[PDB]
């Protein structure tokens, strides 16, 4: 029976998984100063939703790393046979552990800031609700049963078949930044800034499926602690910077999303 | 001490748990791919919301099914004193387990799925936000007292208590589809098909609370497969006979329902 | 190793305890019949929508309080050390158990009646999507890493960042109560009857975090059955006299909040 303490202090000792973690809590907690001291000049309601879903993002961020900081979202697993993982042990209090250190807490915070991200991004393009509705369900599906992938330990069949069913979802998500809310940004005026903003998603989001393939929750090529900082990376570009790159448009373009 | 596996391989080698659990995932996916092609014609944002949120019914259904299946949303309890199921045993890994093979994946799987049946429903009889939101509200109050009750095992009236509630919650909704939202779609146009479906729903949806009753989460009169394929069965028609039948409509009917959101 | 019948048998046969849980089940039980049978007269969908919202509060009071009483919801965590309850003992059973009985479906109860106590008030005091929005996300928020600071074992800092966290995030909600719908109730022609509301809600919410500094969660200077009477009390005034109150109020004035 693992405890939480010794998950915290598995992370501690650990360089490259405790800098992955705390480096990504200190830099959410400055992009929260920095971007509501940057927002403080908007008034429109409209330009203000789309500035409080993207402040969400950070905070999302850094309440969930902290999560998996303090070992409350962290829990010990055993792949299942057949697993490029299955036989792996892990030194934990005063014992060896079979298992892989699952860092299970990073879906929370995929499932919490994700719907965050596209609400800005539809709103920004001037999505209708029925693309909003879909685009979010869809995502918060994609992460739900990405979660319930890495949860599976029964067969090593069930986990990538949970995959498949992520990356259907995922697919919709694609479609919709792609095809639908790109045509839309045209009639809202915001063409330029999407087609960045798009981007950026795109290329970072298609970026957590190949950790996920490659790392410990896949074929393991990547260890527990390459694949935390792979993930990390990932989040500081498709939060962080792009955070700031939203919001830097919208300080200075509150004119142009103002409307219903 | 029970693992997911054990679980998993229980499910397998158990004949009718397993066909319950692996038809549902497989009409699930059919039934995906089917609406999907049915509704490629849409363009009306109203009505895409309508097939979107009914699609979304299948999509659930096959993710937690999956749950199931893998043996993730299962977990072994032993029921409390005086409950009709109580020092049953299951028989897990290789040794005799005391405790109910319980399936609590279940009420996943409606928590999220009867949202959207209502969203739909409530979209077809051109329901105001105020029915949408206490329909959704108490229906999901419903699924989750309901997965309380499942999950009791201080005591046995606790359980019933936890049922009690659920289908108190049951009745705001029931009230919602027979008595608002029946009047709601003259007005909307909807009249003929909402009617029908408002009531394969409700009779359908009638069942679940049926058999939790008469199941191992009940009086035991069912064990646990056949509990099980009692749920899986009320599933079929419940969800993708129901969202087969309001797509037809919705394909020949895109005009009727078009509007502002 | 705690069963929910221990835990479950623990509350009853503990005069302090039970009586908490089992009497706001019991004024909850009731509060949703008077309020149903109260609100019977009106026909007003804004109405309606504020009643409804109003009503869910005393509706996840009574299932989350269930969910106490019935050991559901209830864990025994051993304290980190430094935590003024560590080493604590309480007999689950009749056995020594070490640890604290820590009721963390109280964050349940929390997480989902709260955001139907601002959506009520916002409606009220004719707040437009974008404060009710920031409102409600911070203040789940606010419950959410309240929760992870109770479930928080691993370190006893820890708990006091979550805590910290959990604050900040309050503080958005107080400025929204405070300041914006206060200014909105004017225009709304709700600000003498949200004035009323507001008090009540800012003070009586104050108090929780309070609770939380004091209880077996913070410095322990209250036990357990006083931690949780404390709660209870609250609950009796921030749930059921403000719902109240406000339908009181709601039945009263159907058509000022109707709008046209
Ligand atoms: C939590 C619970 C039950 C939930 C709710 C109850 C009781 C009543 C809800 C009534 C509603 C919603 C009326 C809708 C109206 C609007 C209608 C519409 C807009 C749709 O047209 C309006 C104006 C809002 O009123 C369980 C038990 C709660 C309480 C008790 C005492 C249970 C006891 C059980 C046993 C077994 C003894
Ligand atoms: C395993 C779960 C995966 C299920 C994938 C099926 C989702 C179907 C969503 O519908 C489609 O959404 C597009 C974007 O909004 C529309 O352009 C298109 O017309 C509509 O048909
Ligand atoms: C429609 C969903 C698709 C998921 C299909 C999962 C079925 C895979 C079952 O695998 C087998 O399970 C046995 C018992 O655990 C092992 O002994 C055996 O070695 C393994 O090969
Ligand atoms: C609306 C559905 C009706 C449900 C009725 C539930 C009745 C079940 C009561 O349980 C029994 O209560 C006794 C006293 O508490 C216990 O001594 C006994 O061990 C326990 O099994
Ligand atoms: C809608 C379904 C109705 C549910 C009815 C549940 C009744 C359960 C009866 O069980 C019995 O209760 C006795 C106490 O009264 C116990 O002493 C006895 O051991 C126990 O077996
Ligand atoms: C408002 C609804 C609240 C439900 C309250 C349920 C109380 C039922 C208590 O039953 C008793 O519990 C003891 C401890 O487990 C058993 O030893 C005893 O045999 C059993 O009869
Ligand atoms: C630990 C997380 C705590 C971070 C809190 C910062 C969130 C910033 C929310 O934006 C602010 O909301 C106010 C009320 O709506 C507006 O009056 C103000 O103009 C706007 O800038
Ligand atoms: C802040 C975090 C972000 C933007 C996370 C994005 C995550 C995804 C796009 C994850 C997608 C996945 C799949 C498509 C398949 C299964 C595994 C996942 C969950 C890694
Ligand atoms: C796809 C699943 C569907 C349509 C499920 C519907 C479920 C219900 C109507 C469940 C109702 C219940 C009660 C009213 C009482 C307590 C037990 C439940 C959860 C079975
Ligand atoms: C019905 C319940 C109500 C109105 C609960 C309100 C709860 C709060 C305002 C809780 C606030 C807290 C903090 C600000 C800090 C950390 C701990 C909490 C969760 C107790």
């Amino acid at each position: 029976e693992v405890t939480q303490r010794e998950l915290f202090e598995f992370v501690l000792n650990d360089p490259l998984l405790a800098s992955s973690l705390y480096i990504n809590i200190a830099l959410a907690g400055l992009s929260i100063l920095l971007f509501v001291f940057m927002t403080r000049g908007l008034d429109d309601p409209r330009a203000k939703l789309i500035a409080v879903s993207t402040i969400l993002v950070p905070v999302v961020s850094i309440a969930s790393y902290t999560g998996l900081a303090s070992g409350l979202t962290i829990s010990v697993l055993e792949m299942p046979a057949g697993h490029f993982a299955e036989g792996s042990s892990v030194m934990l209090g005063g014992e060896e552990v079979d298992g892989v250190v699952t860092m299970w807490g990073r879906y929370l915070t995929w499932a919490l800031s994700t719907p965050m991200i596209l609400l800005a991004l539809g709103l920004l393009a001037g999505s209708n609700a029925t693309k909003l509705f879909t685009a979010i369900t869809f995502d918060i599906a994609m992460c739900v049963t990405g979660l319930a992938a890495a949860l599976t330990t029964s067969s090593h069949l069930m986990r990538w078949f949970w995959y498949a069913i992520s990356c259907a979802c995922f697919i919709v998500v694609l479609y919709i930044l792609l095809v639908e809310w790109a045509q839309d940004a045209k009639a809202a005026g915001t063409a330029d800034i999407f087609s960045t903003l798009k981007l950026l998603t795109v290329v970072m989001w298609l970026g957590y499926p190949i950790v996920w393939a490659l790392g410990v929750e896949g074929v393991a090529v990547l260890p527990v602690g390459y694949t935390s900082w792979a993930y990390s990376a990932l989040d500081i570009v498709a939060k962080y910077i792009f955070a700031f790159l939203l919001l830097n448009y919208l300080t200075s373009n509150e004119g142009v999303v103002s409307g219903s």
